[PDB]
DNA sequence: GTAGTATCATCGATAGTGATACTAC
DNA sequence: GTAGTATCACTATCGATGATACTAC
């Protein structure tokens, strides 16, 4: 069928409905001018011109320039192999390309590439209020802890995380507790005062500390002193993720800890 | 650079902007829900999930079995790798395809091409666009010799169409062929050799001519020469059938073939 | 009114319809969270967090991360100021790009640069048939003439010829006749001949020529020999301009030239 | 070549696909109809016409009044320079539209921001995100201090904020700077260079420190660091009002400004 | 109606951008 | 209701491609 035929040339040879109906006819008829082809097809009048110029330069047909340009197909067996071989001359092409764009995007996303998951994630400040949120957050960094505990307190915060503490040191993450000395009597016969007096963790008092903080693992969270809203439970506190800030305050602790004393 | 490695994913991996951003995105911060996508890349919010789950079904990203809010990248040196040996085997595969719709046209217009003998006949003088098309005509040229062949060849008039020389020269043809030096290299590599050294055809060797032809019998096949033509593919070569017109072009090949190598 | 306010946002500072809004609530009321930001503009609830997220990264907003995320303008002073400065770099360097651009385009279209102005087209092959557009073809080669004119007649002219190529060799133009001798009696009272003895053109005969031929300038016109359909007559006719095609046949007509003389 | 011609054409000069084209058709075959351009180029026929008029339009081709449609091409040298510079004076002038749009709104909102007295207040910490929008808090830290100034500045934390700074140091401000020994070689003059050899403000050099900062009386602003953050301009800043973290951060300063030297 | 010129109209893919639906409290 | 979530629907540009005037007769 001629449907069947401009089907093909249009579904795998890169011919419009036009120029398909066109080549169709210049094989059936042989030699056609504009005129003839829209008598013998259903390419419009008008199209026949331009069109059959447009198997011209596709190398589907061949022309003669005149007053009066007449055109002969290409011989379907010699234009239709050409694509092909053509076409995989593209393909060969795009190929060698994407193996160079690969190779490269590995080159560019190669410091990039990340293995450490998000638990958050993107955000690395929290900023907390309520006294509710405040134990979330101080649980959640004491269930992340990994490497080391660091935790100067001035009051109920060392004494509701007790349960939360002895399971971290569980884990085998080092353990420092600092306290103020009014809040030892705070922990009578409690398991990290026990815990203490094993060795399963290092318990130091001192008598007053201006920046109390909580630090686990890269991550410190603190609280911006306003003793107005202290009695408010709407305190707010910090948390920061970052190891030149953690470290920081890793260092005033330090400071703290060199100059308080083991109990 | 993030812009490039968008620019690569959305040209050789056929990722739209989004998802190629998306992408980056996934292998920068190495997990992402939806809204952090939106937050931290330049991906419409509202756009995120249908860009996502698109980045999933391309094969870029994977959600876990558990709560699917939260998507990874797939590892570029996997997914980049499995794009390209994958797009083989779809182009493989429409090679297959579309080798079998050109042997089915073929069949179909096997019925449209008869002794005419044929349609297209009694034509003396025919044109050609764009140098690529060089052997859509010079093939039928070869295919009908029957006395003589003279090339002189500049790599485009008769590229390819070796097996139709030899079979020309096996029945009975007088063939001379004149090459540029730098044509030379693919003889290695050649099927004229050895059947230029048995002398069933000769072969010389030249490093300059201006006017690069194929004679065969009383037809001259010639490209024009204008540098904006070629430039859109578009450069004229004519086919002239007339003994006086050969006559004349193999006076000059004859002119090219004494200056030549016997090489 | 903040309906104006919204227009100039969107307008110069590419903010959407939303962004746009929310800045404007904000300005006007300071602090906000994405709840509040609804009950107090016509930013949609559900768009609220992804709008102010986006305000943020414009630089039109900061925020306070937590369980509910709070925002504060930046002072639009500050922004707007910003912003202006950043798109004027942004425009310094599109700037730098065009005159880059520009000056390669000059390098790249510098072997294209097309002085001439072709009167004819794209066509540097026509095919003509008949009397009338022959002797057409002829007269326009002849008009357009500027340089030499080199004419091997096998019969005609002055068919019309005599008044054309008399006013080109009026206009300058070195003019070569070259006749049959049996078509010498034929211009026995004509221009040319009064013109050869003078001479304003040079005039030769020959007993015989295979190929006749007209020159323009870089233009042939030859005729395919058919038996007989010169009788008809529709013998097929070629026009071709190329300076080697030209060059082949100038040097045939110099072949039979050098076999004078017009007695 | 000519890909890459359209190529820039459509990046830099505002050409669409068929009149890039167009263009250098233009500029190859020196006239073109739109049915030749239809022929020798990849614009379709029936676009041709309007894609022509275009080209004129934008000052790329000309028109002669007929009675046929043939068109020149504009020589790029003039074409491409001409665009370039009317470009410049397109931007100028949405320079000046942007400038009013931004005096206007500061006047609409000038209402809203009444005597809060600020907005925004009693807030102590703030994020702001990516390192290109830190000036935009940074500026309201410099402009109201009163006290002490400590900025260890790492090229973006007070980016064109000199005059604020210089301005500080008139109303009584200590200020202490230090920077890094690469961007010292940029500080010319200038007002900051000239206000410390005054002795108005102090200025320390130094090769490498890790917390770049500023502090303005009881205020810090710091930025954190992650790669990812980075790549898509997403970087979070924090801004913390609290004596005892900016006590901090400022024996952090003092601790880099007692290796810095004098410059 | 016929040749040959110039001109319009429909559509899919992409990327913006002004809005809803579903759902567990 | 509240606070989220998960998608929707519409617009504009453009390059592809099929159809249709106008002007000669």
């Amino acid at each position: 069928s001629k449907d069947r035929m401009v089907e093909l040339l249009q579904e795998h040879f890169e011919l419009n409905l036009y120029e398909a109906r066109a080549y169709v006819a210049l094989v059936a008829f042989g030699v056609l001018t504009p005129a003839e082809l829209a008598s013998v097809s259903e390419v419009p009048a008008p199209r026949t011109y331009d069109v059959l110029r447009s198997l011209e330069k596709k190398g589907f047909a061949m022309t003669q320039p005149g007053k009066t340009n007449k055109y002969r197909p290409v011989h379907p067996a010699n234009v239709l192999e050409k694509f092909i071989q053509d076409w995989q001359e593209r393909v060969k092409e795009e190929l060698e390309a994407k193996k160079k764009a690969k190779e490269e995007l590995l080159e560019l996303m190669a410091p990039l590439i990340e293995t450490e998951v998000p638990k958050y994630g993107v955000e690395r400040v929290w900023v907390v209020r309520g006294i509710k949120n405040s134990t979330l957050k101080t649980k959640e960094m004491l269930e992340e802890a990994q490497n080391e505990i660091l935790l100067a307190d001035d009051g109920f915060i060392a004494v509701n995380l007790e349960d939360d503490i002895i399971k971290a040191v569980d884990r085998g993450v080092k353990t420092k507790i600092l306290l103020t000395k009014n809040l030892l009597p705070r922990l009578k016969a409690s398991k990290i005062i026990d815990y203490a007096k094993e060795g399963k963790l290092e318990l130091r008092a001192l008598d007053k500390f201006d920046l109390p903080m909580l630090i686990c693992d890269e991550e410190v969270f603190f609280a911006l002193e306003d003793l107005a809203a202290r009695y408010f439970n709407y305190e707010t506190q910090v948390w920061i993720k970052d190891h030149r800030v953690v470290a920081l305050f890793k260092e005033k602790f330090n400071e703290y800890w060199e100059k308080a004393e083991k109990v």
